[PDB]
């Protein structure tokens, strides 16, 4: 075998980004300013962090394992639980105490042969009593929400039609319905598009095939009353490249941004159109709607080719028979991305987002501390914004010149507050401590910090997370 | 409002949780710690260490390190692989402070200072030992608390099957390694300012062999003993307790400069309370004792460490007088203690090193008996071996500091000195011999760092053949805090103490 290194080595490893490895608790955390008491439920993150050094150099930061993060609140105070997920990955490789798992989706550099590659590393989702750690290229993975115990990997029952499971299904707050699909759903390199959805009784109520034009990332999806909407991203995968060794994504230059729309029920594949944005990068998607002409309004990250896409709306007919589509209107001027919106009013009209900003006037970020201590391969956040689209007014938090930012949570402030009314969440990377804080702030004023958790660890840059209300019997509120 | 409670801070603030001090609190798991260069693959066992680091921030300001809960760090070794696990000792303080999510207890052995009434006032923060199958977590004012050697959960305190004779047990209790005794004592052992030691032991079936009940010529602290083939040592520190002074809130300890250092010599069996002899050392700081043994003329061979001042400055005068930190050191004595004199004043010992030093440990392979090697903590002041421009803002206030490591060889007088570096410092280390055939304080000693340039600890392996070379440097991802004593768990051992040489 190549020899496994007995420490972590090169930039992606450097600095905050260095691996802590931690499986446990810290209750009690310390807190400067006061978490209102009456929020009471769990943020739940993942992150990706190897568990033992890549036989691979320079292995990216989105192959490493997932380890989960639980920021339980109650009555002011806030424990955390932190737990790897008990992937194949993760199980096999601690059994050997060494890295097994090559190059991020290239099944033939792996030194032993996987049934499941997950590294369960992108979301962590609530669903039906348990959490399912997600990875596009796999089923989830079912934990328990309470001790971050993992039951295995879950395929449904046995419903599970696709071998892939999205890392962005969406829950509707009206049917109750968790929304899916898998792209790759037959494996490596396939064009299949497999769309599913559950029902509140966990049976499985949609099951479309359909193809892709080519072999694309479809990384989010969109959701409305009557049709989902699938953007893929131009990187394109060649299994022939992957048996030399190279890599499973390669952009193209060539192609359009293809945006699939299909009818959300009883539909058959042929049904899907597949228009044709121009050229560009399909960022997460906010949330999308039909107005009141039954055209679908979708807000996402756009960019074209620290976060360097735009919030764009783009606007598809299902009737017109045109595929190439405009360039989109642009909601905001910031370079940003990871929105998210009061899920109460997903695949509905929605006036409120809150997204990640990389604001570039001078002095906002101090770049000649951070960069050095910052490592390299994760995305750059310094702060937040709340766009009002009725009103148009916009708040930025920017939490300060040596910190940046992860993903924001939206927590309603009790089940009768209005769209976008309550708290959001952040984790901070404090540079000049070299610790992560979790910053509460109220949606009544982005700018200030009602509440500043102080972890005495690092938590290593994260992708998404999820609040679960306590309140909410099913971990999804209300629908407005 | 008129019975509130005083307010419990929401987060740490102080020098004693500033910089390397700050809390981390955590307990769980991290498997696979990183390596620079090679464990020897033939090591297997575990090194347990104990840490105080308070689980909440006390509502007394700035409350002393020593008052944190004792946390317990275990090193799993095995084939060059190392695993940490790490878990607070569940003590009647850390389950009902954990119950109210804020502080209860109030000072250091004050429990007129406490807001609610303890039955069991340990922290359980000072040692960490092995006995019959269990982890004891050891506070020298209360019983021990039973611990899982391998999962590190907490049994409860611990009575010995209804045997302990003493509301105390001391911190250092010896292992016998050819009888595979525990021999124990405690002092204040029947509350409060109390004069009576109990000494007491217990043989490898679980049952007590020795109780004997002694008294003190004054209540001072009995923080270490020593332990021969016939005769237990205990040597006074000149702190003293008046619970007077506790009831008006003042401190359990207060230096006393008027006195010796008393030494007591009891027959090790079969002795009645009235055997003992109280020897009068010159005024001096009895420091941790190395070990004890009697020469063939039948005299005590006692190696201690020894001060002629308040290493425990922190509890000054009653005019709050006394040395600044880094004033006072300590130097390797050696007193000679003869049963049959009637001569109750001794003599100033002899010293085996100049070095400023403390936490010595033997082969305990040869405890009770004559040693011939000892490795000690070091404290060198020579300008240039500590960076402390550097060090003392990163530092906060801890205990003591150690800037390395030292062995000496007691037959040549030959010394090396482990330096990990100027911007490093050390704890006590533990010895762990080659395989069941070495020599005497022939193989590993293992040291946890405080690595300030990186703000994390370190566990240096070292090889006795050089203790200058790290063998493997395991580099933790977290700081712990600077902990007490620890102690090696061999996997050869059924018992887990060494077979005797
Ligand atoms: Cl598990
Ligand atoms: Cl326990
Ligand atoms: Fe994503
Ligand atoms: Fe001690």
């Amino acid at each position: 075998l190549p020899p496994a290194p007995r420490y972590f080595q090169g930039e992606n490893t450097a600095g905050f980004m260095r691996p802590v490895r931690f499986e446990g608790d810290i209750t009690n955390l310390e807190v400067v300013g006061e978490i209102p008491k009456s929020i009471e439920g769990t943020f739940y993150r993942v992150m990706p962090e190897p568990h033992l050094p890549s036989f691979i150099p320079n292995d990216p930061w989105f192959n490493g394992d997932g380890n989960i993060s639980g920021f339980y609140f109650k009555d002011g105070h806030v424990d955390l639980k932190q737990r790897y997920v008990r992937t194949e990955k993760f199980v096999r490789e601690a059994e050997a105490r060494r890295s097994l798992l090559g190059k991020y989706r290239n099944r033939y550099t792996d030194l032993v042969e996987f049934k499941i590659r997950s590294t369960a590393n992108t979301n962590i989702v609530y669903w039906r009593g348990q959490l399912l750690a997600l990875k596009e290229d796999s089923p989830p993975y079912a934990m328990d929400p309470e001790t971050l115990e993992t039951f295995g990997v879950y395929d449904f029952d046995g419903q599970l039609p696709s071998l892939t499971f999205t890392a962005h299904p969406k829950f509707d707050p009206v049917t109750r319905e968790m929304v899916c699909f898998g792209y790759e759903a037959k494996g490596d390199g396939t064009r299949d598009i497999c769309y599913y959805s559950f029902g509140p009784d966990g049976k499985i109520a949609e099951t479309v095939w359909l193809v892709s034009p080519v072999c694309g990332m479809i990384h989010d999806f969109a959701v409305t009353e009557n049709f989902v909407i699938f953007p893929i991203i131009p990187l394109v995968c060649d299994v022939e490249r992957m048996k030399q060794g190279g890599d499973h994504w390669q952009w193209d230059y060539s192609i359009p941004m293809y945006i699939g729309v299909l009818p959300r029920r009883g539909a058959q594949g042929s049904d899907v159109k597949w228009f044709e944005a121009p050229h560009g990068f399909a960022g997460h998607v906010a949330n999308a709607f039909e107005d009141d002409k039954g055209h679908i309004q979708l807000q996402m990250a756009y960019a074209k080719d620290e976060v360097e896409a735009h919030f764009a709306n783009f606007v598809l007919d299902y009737q017109s028979d045109k595929l190439p589509l405009a360039e989109p209107t642009y909601l905001v001027d910031d370079d940003m991305e990871f929105p998210r919106i009061d899920d109460r009013v997903a695949t509905r009209k929605h006036k409120h987002t809150f997204f990640c900003i990389f604001d570039r006037k001078p002095g906002v970020t101090d770049f000649e501390f951070v960069m050095p201590r910052a490592g390299g391969g994760a995305p750059m956040s310094n702060g937040l914004a709340h766009l009002n689209h009725e009103t148009g007014d916009i708040q930025r938090y920017l939490p300060g010149p040596r910190k940046l930012t992860g993903e924001c949570i939206f927590i309603p402030r009790n089940s009768e507050a209005a769209e976008g009314d309550g708290y959001v969440m952040v984790l901070l990377a404090n540079y000049e401590d070299m610790c992560s804080e979790l910053a509460v702030l109220d949606t009544k004023d982005l700018t200030n910090e009602v509440a500043l958790i102080k972890l005495p660890v690092r938590l290593r840059p994260g992708v998404h997370g999820n609040w679960v209300d306590k309140s909410d019997v099913d971990g999804h509120p209300a629908p407005l």
